């Protein structure tokens, strides 16, 4: 079991620099399209209480500039501008020839996506999270990474489900959906923010725990059930989110023969503590690994 | 922790995974300028493959024997002009130069550092992640059978250094490979036999970036003023399944950072590894050496 994520080499042809005024940071080129985070357009003076429409309205296409330095280096003309939420619509004059097949997702808590950093539109380190259930991440980002990108791939498509602004006081990260939207409701300003409590991701739990069975670690394993109507009742009141079943865990229930109902048991038993025993080598439940990882990485 | 497993880009190197096959066995190679490398096993039919005779082997090939195709962004016409073994590799000589080849060096990695992987199937990038080099040689990835060929790499400035063409999984969960010089890394062998690798140790190195990690996330419970030297530490790591402690310049920038001493963090080893005490370190009752002082430096700066 290894954090895997996908090859950026496609994601990587659409990155840029993006520039407003003395401000910059990265955006991504997809046909005519340059989206970026809108707080480009914030003077240092109105970071922590930003008026966006206002400063929309004080903006030209002139305001902006993109550059392209991955690939055959190119100049981009602004030829107009919008916001979407959270976020900038640029629209420049040459569509990118290296613009893949996507789609704009919205990910949900315990679903895993690769993530593209970049710096001054370079990308510079790629891996992989699952997005937590208070809606942050678990990144690793510095001043200058906003725009970073995250994405899922079906088949050669590629899914765009995030773009990067900020690292709350704790050490998490968080950014919007393509749609413009900050996940968990977070601002884009200067300003602390507190983030909810996080949950274990319980369908995650659930794959890992399969993951050991399937290494020859079944001693948490009993004839004991809890149906998933009584277990996502039971994750109300102890920080775990509800269970919905997928195709990829009833692939793993089949191949083990150990029903998702012993396990929603086991978690409930072993959330209490292992009592001197591990799981994977681990003393704490593993919330960072999808039933889909599961499934592929040990086919 | 601000701490990910950070990969490079692969963009670089998916532009040159290709698919090798001679007779019915096909596996992934690397293609560069004229050349493409690619395990020599590909080379050795399934009844032999448990004892081959690679000399014999090679003798037996014509250049007509192997086929290379790129499936990926713009594909391939690519015809074998010339074969040649280097070690457990094939270096297959090529009509085409590989228009996307980036700057590259060929270094062998040492145990403890980190590189990233392409992990690939018939000339397809599926997956990349990133591994240290274990001190008995293996590293702890995530292959199939029909990853051989898959390439482990570092990249400097504009310069790729390939490290790694994988080869095996041990009967652990363990996995071996070449550099490109030709050698398997542990002196393992590419045959088709049960193999025990040597005992596996901490890389002392890397626990203390990650303590330094923590000092720098604010998470220092664990630091007190007690030190063990260098030299009294590399004594107790022979006896304790640690790796010799190298310092470097990495790790004494850590060190000027935080105002904690590494022999401060040598002392907190000893006693962390005996018992964390019902605490826990970044989220984690165990040492973590599978970052290191290049990595905290780079992602915690
Ligand atoms: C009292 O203030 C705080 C209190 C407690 C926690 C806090 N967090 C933040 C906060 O996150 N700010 C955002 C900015 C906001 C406005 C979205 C921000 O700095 N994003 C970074 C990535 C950050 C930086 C650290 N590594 C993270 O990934 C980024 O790349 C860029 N930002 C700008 C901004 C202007 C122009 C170019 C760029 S480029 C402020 C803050
Ligand atoms: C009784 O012998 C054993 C006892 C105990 C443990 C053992 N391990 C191995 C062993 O690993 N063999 C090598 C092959 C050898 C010859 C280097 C091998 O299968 N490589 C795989 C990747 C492996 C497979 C599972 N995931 C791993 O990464 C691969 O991709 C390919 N192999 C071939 C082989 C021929 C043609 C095309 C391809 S393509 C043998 C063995």
């Amino acid at each position: 079991l290894v954090k895997m994520s996908h090859p950026s080499g496609d994601v990587e042809a659409c990155m840029v620099q993006v520039t407003c005024g003395s401000m910059t940071l990265n955006g991504l080129w997809l046909d005519n399209t340059v989206w970026c985070p809108r707080h480009v357009m914030c003077p240092a003076d109105q970071l922590s209480d930003p008026n966006y429409d206002a400063l929309l309205i004080s903006m030209t296409n002139h305001s902006f500039s993109v550059q392209k330095h991955i690939g055959a280096p190119a100049n981009l003309r602004v030829v107009g501008h919008a916001m979407q939420g959270t976020l900038l619509k640029l629209t420049v004059d040459v569509a990118n020839p290296s613009t893949p097949a996507y789609t704009f997702t919205t990910v949900k808590p315990g679903a895993a996506f690769s993530v593209l950093a970049c710096y001054n539109g370079r990308p510079t380190g790629t891996f992989t999270v699952v997005m937590r259930p208070n809606y942050t991440i678990k990144g690793s980002f510095l001043c200058g990474s906003c725009g970073s990108v995250g994405y899922t791939k079906e088949g050669s498509v590629i899914n765009f489900c995030y773009m990067h602004q900020m690292e709350l006081a704790n050490g998490t990260h968080t950014g919007s959906a393509f749609d413009g939207t900050m996940y968990g409701a977070f601002m884009d300003k200067q300003v602390h923010q507190v983030q909810l409590t996080d949950k274990y991701c319980s369908v995650n739990v659930v794959a890992w725990l399969y993951a050991a069975i399937l290494n020859g670690c079944a001693w948490f394993v009993k004839p004991n059930r809890t149906s998933v109507v009584s277990f996502n009742e039971w994750a109300l009141a102890n920080q775990f989110t509800e269970f919905v079943g997928t195709q990829s865990v009833d692939m793993l229930a089949v191949k083990t023969g150990v029903a998702i109902e012993q396990l929603l048991y086991a978690i409930q038993q072993l959330y209490t503590g292992f009592q001197g025993k591990q799981i994977l080598g681990s003393t704490m439940l593993e919330d960072e690994f999808t039933p889909e990882d599961v499934n592929m990485q040990i086919m």
